[PDB]
């Protein structure tokens, strides 16, 4: 089997990407954020805190004849930025552009934090990191890819998100028409669940390429490009006016600036990440200072490659039994 759905940027800024999903029966459609970042399949729901919920399409599952609870399973979840969602899990099927998994877990929201409840275009999350990181107690679940697995033509699904554009995943398949060039693969450690991997090195605009490892997630649920301060001190050195502000909380940039490109390695390959997918506007309505797209990891514990990154290439998450990276331009 195969899927394919398109991805759609929630606002003009590309801040994440909404794909429609097929939950129950008959189905209920909801809009959610593939997160490769993360392993938990979550939606707001008919359970969710009536005041958490303002504008998200909910998932009942009394009126889905395919729910069953999962009696006496708990989820919690807790990301990078702070935000947090937990709830009860029921089991149901789910379908992604024409592929379908029966028995998935479907985590039902009881509470969201407030940056969920404030952004109506999400419904929740569809995890696609490994399933080791599956918050539900007490038996960890499946991801919708760890459980489609056995079932899809290869097992693989990839990532090709667009520049202020709508894009696609697909699941079992490799779009050989989706891409330029060849395909380069690197090699995926699953030691703390993400798709982690080692990037050769990066340049700054029309700069030499400095050779480099920088081991970095692949993570479509993050929005920017997250770097060591070496790396990200040397490209806004190259805007004029740029600047590292703890009030606005990272880079800005004068919005008058044209901002040069970034590229990263993968193996002896190159990404090319044109200057204006660095560039995330006013850091308020109005302003002249602009938020830049490419900001320091020092403060996470681990480098984010990014919808910046990753919309700049066609990616293929490979979930043979050795897992491995692929990378392309586009």
């Amino acid at each position: 089997s195969t899927g394919s759905a398109t991805t759609t940027p929630i606002d003009s800024l590309d801040d994440a990407y909404i794909t429609p999903v097929q939950i129950g029966t008959p189905a209920q459609t909801l809009n959610l954020d593939f997160d490769t970042g993360s392993s938990d399949l979550w939606v707001f729901s008919s359970e969710t805190t009536a005041s958490e919920v303002d504008g998200q399409t909910i998932y009942t599952p009394s009126k889905s004849t395919t729910a069953k609870l999962l009696s006496g399973a708990t989820w919690s979840i807790s990301y990078g930025d702070g935000s947090s969602s937990s709830g009860d899990v029921y089991t149901d099927t789910v379908s992604v552009g024409g592929l379908t998994v029966t028995g998935q877990a479907v985590e039902s929201a009881k509470k969201v934090s407030s940056s969920f409840t404030e952004d109506s275009t999400i419904d929740g999350l569809l995890g696609l990191a490994f399933s080791t990181l599956n918050t539900v107690s007490p038996t960890q679940q499946k991801t919708f890819f760890d459980n489609a697995k056995a079932s899809l033509d290869s097992p693989v699904f990839t990532a090709d998100l667009g520049y202020h554009a709508p894009g696609t995943y697909n699941f079992g398949f490799i779009d050989t028409t989706a891409y330029t060039g060849s395909i380069t693969y690197t090699a995926v450690s699953t030691k703390q669940g993400f798709w982690e991997w080692t990037s050769t090195g990066y340049a700054v605009g029309s700069g030499t390429f400095k050779s480099t490892s920088i081991d970095g997630i692949a993570d479509t649920g993050t929005t920017l490009l997250y770097l060591p301060a070496t790396v990200v001190s040397a490209y806004w050195a190259q805007v004029s006016g740029a600047k590292s502000s703890s009030s606005v909380g990272g880079y800005v940039f004068p919005c008058s600036a044209t901002l040069p490109s970034f590229t990263f390695g993968v193996g002896s390959a190159r990404i090319v990440i044109p200057g204006d997918y660095i560039d995330f506007g006013p850091i308020s309505t109005g302003s002249s200072s602009c938020f830049g797209g490419i900001q320091s990891s020092a403060g996470i514990g681990i480098n984010i490659f990014g919808d910046v990154a990753l919309k700049a290439a066609f990616v293929v998450f490979n979930g043979a039994t050795t897992p491995t990276l692929g990378f392309a331009s586009k």
